[PDB]
Order: structure tokens, then sequence, then C-alpha cells
């Protein structure tokens, strides 16, 4: 079944892709934060803190950490990922490709910027990708709580000033609802065109190795562009 409820261990090197992340439905997919971060733990946790560069998000992206979140040790990629563009969290490849990473995990979301920002300070680990509270969304204090200094959905420092009255206290949690869901799901409620944008419009997101990322045929997925698995140490494409 396409369910997260993933075991803790290296993200890209934890159960990868049964198919879809936990639900595959904005109504029964918590990346909400009334009190459902607890299941969501899995997604948030893995790359953030210690791997504090640019959150490879709490995946509302492709399935439970399949390729996403921390780094991939050479002794953990015992089993291969199923279907993905990149499994570039990969110490070789990936972490190097990590600059290129920014395009796919970002671009499926309209907003994008220098992610090897939003984790280099106190709670700036809540960009519209890692977005949840608790110890991280302490607000947007005074000197260095990490306002999202980068923009989070809106929630960068200075991008408080005009917005503050309707913004923070009232809209910020509802802001959070549109946030994370908007990223990779990119749907909100209607318009499936918003989804499958990662491949289709311009986003020559990863020119890596030709990926039949051409999900326009086995559109039966989720949050991930139906991408053929990236090849590891085989020159021949993983297809054959």
């Amino acid at each position: 079944v396409p369910v997260i409820k993933a075991t803790r261990m290296p993200h890209y090197g934890v159960p990868f892709k049964p198919k879809l992340v936990e639900q595959r439905q904005v109504d029964v997919c918590p990346f909400s934060f009334c009190d459902r971060d607890k299941e969501r733990q899995l997604q948030k946790e893995k790359r953030l803190d210690e791997l504090r560069k640019d959150e490879v998000p709490k995946f509302k992206a492709q399935p439970l950490p399949q390729f996403d979140n921390i780094r991939l040790p050479e002794k953990k990629v015992k089993m291969p990922t199923q279907q993905e563009p990149f499994d570039l969290e990969i110490e070789k490849r990936g972490a190097s490709k990590l600059q290129r990473w920014q395009q796919q995990i970002q671009e499926e979301l309209k907003q994008q910027k220098e992610m090897v920002v939003f984790k280099a300070r106190p709670n700036t680990v809540v960009h519209q990708e890692p977005f949840v509270p608790k110890k991280e969304n302490r607000s947007l204090t005074e000197s260095l709580s990490g306002s999202i200094v980068q923009e989070g959905f809106e929630l960068a420092t200075a991008k408080r000033a005009k917005e503050r009255q309707e913004f923070d206290k009232c809209l910020a949690e509802t802001e959070a609802q549109k946030s994370l869901l908007e990223e990779e799901i990119r749907k909100r409620r209607e318009e499936e065109e918003k989804e499958e944008i990662s491949q289709l419009r311009q986003e020559l997101v990863h020119k890596a190795k030709p990926i039949r990322k051409y999900r326009a045929v086995e559109v039966k997925a989720s949050d991930v562009p139906l991408t053929v698995p990236r090849s590891p140490n085989f020159s021949d494409r993983f297809k054959c």
C-alpha cells in the first residue's frame, strides 16, 4: 500500500516507494498542523537538523523518504529506489547534484529561492517545505529565531511588515495549510494541471540522465512525476 508510516533510518535508504506517500489525497494527508504533525514526523525529521543545508522536505513530495531528506551512506543503499527522477540525496551524485536538486523539489512549488539558506540559523527550518511548528515555528521573533530567512510561504522576516496584522497570528496557521500542500501536491482543491507541472512546462528540472519522467502515460501516481529510476553504477538505463 502507498503508505508512509516509515521506519527511522537514512531517508534515502528507508522504505522508498510503495507507490504514493501516506495518503495521496489532500483531505487525508496531514501536512496540516492542528495536531497531525505527529504522523508527519517522519517527513520533517530526517534531513533537517543535522543535515541542516536546504530541507529535502517533509515529503508531501514523492513517497516516504525514498530518495528524499538526508544523505545516503554507501552502506545503506543496500536496496534500490523504485521510481524517481533523482535519488539525489546521494553523497556522490546527489549531494553534489543538490544544487540541481533545488529545481525539482522547489519548482513543483511556484515559489523558489536559495534553499541553502532556510537551514542556517535558529528555526529557519521552516520554509514552506519543512514547515511545521513545535520547536521550529517559534515565531518571528526579534533577533534570530529564524524567521524564514528565505521566504517560507510568506513568512520571511521583513516580509512580515505589511502582512503582520492579518498575517501572523490569524492567517499563519491557515498559511501553513496552503504552504506545504501547495509545494509538491500543487493542487489545493481543484485544477489537476497544477500538479504534473514538475515535468511539463519549462522546468528542465533535471537534464541528468534521460528519465522517462514522461509521466504523461502512467499518470496514476501521486506527488512524484512518474520517473524511471535513476541509474546508479550501470551505464545502461535502469529500464534494461
